């Protein structure tokens, strides 16, 4: 049945989106970045249902923070580009043969690719965002990639331990 993943999606972009009001800054001198697990929720949809469903519940998940915190459309818009990419990347890896293997690569090279991916962008937006020298992203600069990398590392490790205890009550 399609209305049991129907079902399955529109719970876990509803967690996704609870999650995030749990969101704070591991970095006291970084405070814009703040972690929220809720990138957990859509590595599970898009492994046990596909790439695309996991990243479109990241799009779900933070269309509806946004409009309940319009305060900061740059910073869900990178929470956003980013967590897409890291759940994607793991999902299309995974699903070329459904192994922990591939599960395992499937998120160690996600996890790489969007914290190279936040270090490039992040590379353009603090400058901009804070209407400051490029001397400040290099500032920033062991702090973004500690981060992204600790982000999506957990997401990483918690996603591992838990999805097929989901795929088991399913
Ligand atoms: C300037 C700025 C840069 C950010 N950079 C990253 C990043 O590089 N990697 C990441 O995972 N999240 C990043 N975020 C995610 C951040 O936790 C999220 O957008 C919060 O809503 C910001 O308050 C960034 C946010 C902002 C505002």
């Amino acid at each position: 049945s399609s209305i049991k993943k129907i079902s399955f999606v529109g719970i876990f972009s509803a967690l996704a989106t609870l999650v995030m009001f749990l969101e704070f800054p591991i970095f006291p001198q970084a405070s814009f970045l703040k972690y929220d697990p809720s990138e957990i929720p859509a590595l599970i949809v898009s492994f046990l249902l596909g790439p695309g469903v996991g990243m479109f519940v990241v799009l779900v998940k933070d269309i509806l923070f946004f409009l309940m915190k319009s305060g900061d459309p740059v910073g869900i818009a990178m929470n956003a580009v980013l967590g897409m990419s890291f759940v994607g990347i793991a999902g299309l890896i995974y699903h070329r043969n459904k192994s922990r293997a591939t599960a395992i690569k499937g998120m160690i090279v996600a996890t790489l690719f969007a914290t190279a991916f936040a270090l490039g962008l992040n590379a353009l937006i603090v400058p901009l965002y804070f209407e400051a020298p490029f001397e400040l992203y290099l500032k920033f600069f062991p702090f973004i990639l500690a981060f992204n990398l600790v982000k999506f590392g957990i997401d990483s490790v918690v996603t591992f331990f838990v999805y097929k205890k989901v795929s088991s009550i399913l």
